[PDB]
This record gives C-alpha cells, structure tokens and sequence, in this order.
C-alpha cells in the first residue's frame, strides 16, 4: 500500500557488513515493481564499477576505512545513485521510499547521494566523512 520496502534485506547486510564472515562489502537493491529488494551486490569496490550505471538507480552501502577514529577502526556510509535514464515513476517513489530505509538507519554515521560514476570513487567518500560539518546555512538552502 502507497510504498513497500524491504529494509529486511539491506538490514542482514548493512549490520553483517561488518561482520568478518559474509564479507559482503556493500549491497545494492533496486524499486523491483512496487517494492524495493535486493538487485544487485557486490564483494570488493570494482564491483562497484561493473555494476555502476547511469540507466540505473539503487542505494548502496560499503563500509570505508577511516585510518583514525579507533571505533571498530573503519567507517559506515549509504550512497544513492540516481540512473540518467530511468522511468518518472520510480523517481518519485525513490523519494518516499528512500526516507523510508533512510529512517531504519542505526549502524552508520552518515548518508551521502552521487549522480554520476566518477562520484563514487574512495578518496570522495573519504574527504566527505572527514568533513561532517554542514555549513551550507549561508547557502541559504538549495
């Protein structure tokens, strides 16, 4: 009804994604119908690059390392990706559903969003974490 996501999958993974068994580095679902469930996955970063697409659009979730905050020594961090070349529908869905798993969030620090390849690259997710600071206020919003 209205939206359906299956944060039960993702969850397994998000949590167990630090788990030195399942090594699943990140895992990746997409709006299948008028649900959300898992789509795709990965075990190492380069699979990120075989299953990037800009026609494409999932949630994706990799655990990074921090070289700094002693805290289980690495990082946590969901991304979206946002295909250029998608439906409208799901568009708008992403947009409620998205908050929805976004809400189910209790193992991470912070979320980001990328709309193109080359955003999904190590040293920018990193540079961003480091960063935690928003301070677009004199931005006057966007």
């Amino acid at each position: 009804m209205a939206t359906k996501i299956d944060k039960e999958a993702c969850r397994a993974a998000y949590n167990l994604v630090r788990d030195d068994g399942s090594a699943v580095i990140w895992v990746t679902f997409r709006y299948d119908g008028a649900t959300i469930v898992p789509g795709d996955q990965g075990a190492d970063y380069q699979h990120f690059i075989q299953q990037c697409t800009d026609d494409v659009r999932l949630f994706a979730f990799v655990r990074f390392t921090t070289g700094d905050a002693m805290s289980k020594r690495s990082k946590f961090a969901l991304i979206t990706w946002i295909g250029e070349d998608v439906s409208g529908l799901q568009r708008a869905k992403t947009g409620t559903d998205k908050t929805l798993v976004k809400e189910v969030v209790q193992n991470f620090a912070k979320e980001f969003v990328i709309s193109d390849r080359k955003e999904l690259e190590e040293d920018f997710i990193r540079s961003e974490l480091k960063k935690a600071g928003g301070a677009n206020y004199d931005a006057q919003s966007e």
